[PDB]
């Protein structure tokens, strides 16, 4: 009947000193709890293996490199893949990727989709890098993603994951209608990803109290307008003196929030997903082929 | 100047036999009340001069033509333009446009922007036509816009209206991120329009209770993601046996609803608008030039 | 750790001709699915064994009586209690109760709490009966609850159900702050019930589009202000030509909706419940003993 | 008359050294702007004449006393009353009240209603005092209202203000259903007040991101369940190193937010108010006399 149970594994803070081994234990616990509640897939946060290091300015490259993965999975993360296969629960894992190509140390904010067999089905590299590239003194904490990562080079792909068409977004990406639309046009039935969203907005502090609103607004609108189920897993709580947004969620193709976290700690939420529900939108009010007039959208793709 | 007061003139039902003269009296009343409350611009509904005729299956061309405007403004509508100039309040008026080219009739669902001097400074023709194409017997009311109108041929332009950059959308258009984005890329500071949205949708009645939700979600998301003020003027109430959605609104560039109607009759709402507020989004989180990666949005413009 | 998994079993329509045996099959299916997802308790709708008969005017007492239960459980409903005990999942069941006392045929809109052992722990009889008492011609459908039931005679009790303090409300009750507050003062940790809420409001049709809003507003506010988890199970869909509201939900003590249904059919939703979370409100902003000034609330209890 | 235009005058921060003369200039500006937009009544914040001093632990009584009013109005505040009478616009003003009885000082967190003739027609003293009673070292700022004020002794009265029945609440009061209900039972058509709500709460920081949610939820629910129009005027912005909540609002008797502020500075919002709108709730779903069962609400009034 094209049904499944989707889960989101929200993470509480990860300390700068907290080891990957310790984080994996936490991820394994949520994956196991999710499976016990019938979930067939669980979405984890953006950069879920470390503290959100872009908040600091690094002068030592070796120290910066320590936060990146040079292989996926390595011996430390391996246990998560083995448990996923064992319990038949796939997952979306976010991490910092370091790959040397043509003499260049390429750094990406990455996420991978692993199926219920523990196999990596697809990868995505964050295209919309927020923040800044140089240290900015007026900020109480930095957001140097433009400095520590380069824009993704895989576009916005949609993969077949256990008979479900899934697309990935990473944090800031969720706020751009273009990311959602490209994946919607590729037939995505589920669009998921994670995020590290501070509740304080240094550039525009007058928007601080709207942090939850803007995050949920983006998820609801993206789902509705593309007739896609969506899920966002945040890493929340007070991490290294910076409060991060919670409200991890699962959203229906109608834009209705069907599951929402209420704590700022490791938390699992689940929701029954019917892939055919996408038709209520994609065959009617949002029947792309019948209603879209692309000859008028050219400006969106102009360089 | 960067400050102004925006108004929305929601309309109650317009009967099939209600004359344009009677409708103009109603529009004049709202425009006058809005100006008395400081407004310098008022947004009126889609097809604001007649009942929403696309709900019927027409068999007589003369009858169909009777609901269109062959000139703008004609002697009957002219008074609205004269009062707008007198009180210094521009407006957005929706109407059915009938044009004859070399003996060939062209039909559009149209809206025009009139400045505080009563001069027409811009036009837009509905690009996203919703509904079905043929008569469907099971429906309590039809929605045959695809038969009675041709998709707009003016694209999604943005016009200068009394020191404000304004873009127009018409009803269904508000649900498409592409419409909003094109105008956002053209620098729109205010994106406005009207709508006739039945609270019942024959093919997907399971979404009926979400009518307000979907309407407001579309306005809030469009405003936020484009850092634009927006306004939607609905024609609400029980019109010719079909209940139409109210909840006309004015929205800030943050996606915050700053004004909302609560009746289903002619109703004026206003809100103070600071055109520089758009910068809170467009120079920061949604600084297009600095964050967008159009090279990866090509699919959106593919025919 | 005072934790559990709460479920809501929303019902789709129940036809006037649909038998209790058929309804029980549907209830058993949801209870089983809920248990498979880890739930320890499931909330069912108000009058969950029959169609919402108050919508019709009855002239035959025998016909009216057919919709009431004279024993709970009887041989037909028995299977549900046996399965609850088997799988270790308690439930809240709503039904029409007919009891003869002192020569009077007493009729109540009732709900019972059954623990994970299949034992009836407590009963509640609807105190706030909405609608009217006499046939009213202007209505497209009636709501004769005042005619078919008498106000409950058990007050608003709170019972110990498997180590959780649970209070019950029935439909309309959820809109009255008094119902919530009495149970809050009695220490309720979970307040639950069901409802049959038409999306059309005959007395005030201008509120039709606010049906979901008012229902969710009532649940969120009640939970927040009493620091109680809550759950509302609706019977939704087109039942005997009357559309009933869906949006069954589970709400945290903060008023946050943690689970929401998206269909208008039989649907199970679940949420992890931590009873100690109530303390975040009841020991702080809503620390009753420290902040309430009952000497000023007398008017609320005046007859 | 049953029609009027209600306004809310949100205040930006008031510095510790900012004089009442300077504050009155700011209040006069908003009152004048509101009247120019047709308003006949404007709601100002709680303790609208000074910085929110309860955030400090005082050690000098003279210093504490300096933040209170010993007369209302004194020569410095009188101009506001004179302008209100001149322009025909009443107001709700919050202030700290110091009364001396037989040499004994009485302190209240107070608000008064002034009609369009500039006459004081009603007073209310905050009954629900939030916060803590002793100095708590870990807090970045205190909230010692329980020490600086005595619970109000006037109950929750409802006054006639220019043909409108108005009731007052002060800040925290808006979160208690009892406050709203008493005024609802007294026939209030408009329930209004102001607030100083930090977006950070030291003892329960996990609710910080819900500050707007909880504030609006309280206003919407109170209005709906009592069929009353309501208005909340906040003093927002970064005041003495503490960020205060904005989102000042005007709400319809249906719980619908009809106007909302979007800045954290002095800001005026207005909305058309029809006093007969209250009937949509109070003569139907919330027809108190016909539906309430006070005999079962006794616990709410128990001391
Ligand atoms: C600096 S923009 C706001 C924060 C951003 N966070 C991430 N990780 O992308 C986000 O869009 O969620
Ligand atoms: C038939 S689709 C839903 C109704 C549509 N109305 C108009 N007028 O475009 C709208 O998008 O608002
Ligand atoms: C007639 S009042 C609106 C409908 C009412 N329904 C029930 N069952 O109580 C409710 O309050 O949900
Ligand atoms: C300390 S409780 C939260 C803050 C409180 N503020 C005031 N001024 O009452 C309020 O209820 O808005």
């Amino acid at each position: 009947t094209r049904q499944m149970i989707l889960a989101v594994g929200q993470q509480g803070p990860i300390a700068r000193a907290e080891t990957r081994e310790q984080v994996v234990v936490r991820l394994l616990d949520m994956l196991t709890k999710a499976a016990s509640r019938g979930a067939n897939f669980i979405v984890f946060p953006e950069l879920a293996l470390t503290t959100f290091f872009p908040r600091w300015h690094f002068t030592d490259e070796a120290e910066l490199d320590s936060f990146y993965e040079t292989e996926m999975p390595g011996p430390v993360v391996r246990p998560l893949f083995e448990k996923a296969a064992e319990l038949g629960i796939g997952f979306n894992l976010g991490y910092a990727e370091l790959v040397v190509e043509g003499g260049v140390k390429r750094r990406f904010n990455t996420s991978i989709l692993v199926d219920k067999s523990g196999k990596i089905v697809g990868k995505y590299r964050k295209i919309h890098l927020p923040g800044h590239k140089e240290y900015e003194a007026y900020r109480p904490f930095q957001h140097l993603e433009k400095r520590y990562f380069e824009p993704g080079d895989l576009g916005f792909p949609v993969y077949d994951v256990d008979a479900a068409k899934m697309g990935m977004f990473i944090a800031n990406d969720r706020r751009w209608p273009e990311a959602w639309r490209v994946m919607g046009l590729r037939g995505a039935e589920i669009i998921c990803g994670g995020y590290n969203t501070p509740t304080h907005n240094p550039p525009v502090p007058q928007h601080d109290h709207l942090t939850s609103f803007h995050h949920l607004l983006s998820m609801q609108a993206g789902s509705y307008q593309n007739g896609a189920w969506s899920a966002a897993a945040g890493k929340a709580g007070m991490e290294e003196n910076c409060m991060l947004l919670g409200h991890s969620c699962i959203v229906a193709p109608t834009g209705e929030i069907v599951a929402l976290t209420t704590t700022l700690e490791d938390e699992v939420i689940t929701a029954a997903v019917d892939l055919d529900r996408c038709r209520e939108l994609r065959e009617h009010i949002f029947n792309f082929k019948q209603h879209r007039q692309p000859q008028h959208y050219g400006l969106i793709a102009e360089l």
